[PDB]
């Protein structure tokens, strides 16, 4: 009755879920296109809402259902595994039913994350363009000791074309590409210099309104999986800072070829959390 994504053993979380670890009193707040709350397989703890009209536990658009059902699905007999099951679940709604919004709202989820005193945040939305404002709240929340996680981006490759957006591309920013369930890059993963790390982005099933599930492809697929990493890694080593956490995934990543295609390599969640 329970199905295990293909991503879960592939970044090895089964092996840290199965010593016991499972991102208990971990909060990680999705930043997306809200979140079903009342899905049986999820458990939505709190969030916030910076789109007009629209409440946090709703989600019109399946995106942002769909993410967190990768960082967190129930561990039960139904449905989907989240990568950190047992995680304190929060939506913020920065992004309307049609997948779009503003800086300035995204920006204010960012802050609202921080200031609520999120241990994680997933970005699985990009822009082309940054902005001084949008760089000033990433940096304050990861020096503030919050692991910030987005999408590199899905524009693939152009030459020696930089393809990386905002705000991936910001160092204080893990930027996340994409692989299938044969650990190759997807095509559509956004290439460049500031790519980290890589994750399951393609072919990726998990939670979708109305209390269903369903696949999708794209960086924000594999995002969450390292979001969901991260709680893991935390809920092991409660001790760790947000730039240790983040050198523990890039550094005891799987090397799958050049940096500029691949960052470091496909993360490797059972190493990292060693
Ligand atoms: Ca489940
Ligand atoms: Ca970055
Ligand atoms: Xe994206």
């Amino acid at each position: 009755a329970q199905t295990v994504p293909y991503g879960i053993p592939l970044i090895k979380a089964d092996k840290v879920q199965a010593q016991g670890f499972k991102g208990a009193n971990v909060k990680v707040a999705v930043l997306d296109t809200g979140i079903q709350a009342s899905h049986p397989d999820l458990n939505v703890v709190g969030g916030a809402s910076f789109v007009a009209g629209e409440a946090y536990n709703t989600d019109g658009n399946g995106h942002g259902t769909h993410v967190a059902g990768t960082v967190a699905a129930l561990d039960n007999t139904t449905g989907v595994l989240g990568v950190a099951p047992s995680v304190s679940l929060y939506a913020v709604k920065v992004l309307n039913s049609s997948g779009s919004g503003s800086y300035s709202g995204i920006v204010s989820g960012i802050e609202w994350a921080t200031t609520n005193g999120m241990d994680v945040i997933n970005m699985s939305l990009g822009g082309a363009s940054g902005s001084t404002a949008m760089k000033q709240a990433v940096d304050n929340a990861y020096a503030r000791g919050v692991v910030v996680v987005a999408a590199a981006g899905n524009s693939g490759s152009s030459g020696s074309t930089n393809t990386i957006g905002y705000p991936a591309k910001y160092d204080s920013v893990i930027a996340v590409g994409a692989v299938d369930s044969n650990s190759n890059r997807a095509s559509f993963s956004s290439v460049g210099a500031e790519l980290e790390v890589m994750a399951p982005g393609a072919g990726v099933y998990s939670t979708y309104p109305t209390n269903t599930y369903a696949t999708l492809n794209g960086t924000s697929m594999a995002s969450p999986h390292v979001a969901g990493a991260a709680a893991l890694i935390l809920s092991k080593h409660p001790n760790l800072s947000a730039s240790q956490v983040r050198n523990r995934l890039s550094s005891t990543a799987t090397y799958l070829g050049s940096s500029f295609y691949y960052g470091k390599g496909l993360i490797n969640v059972e190493a990292a959390a060693q």
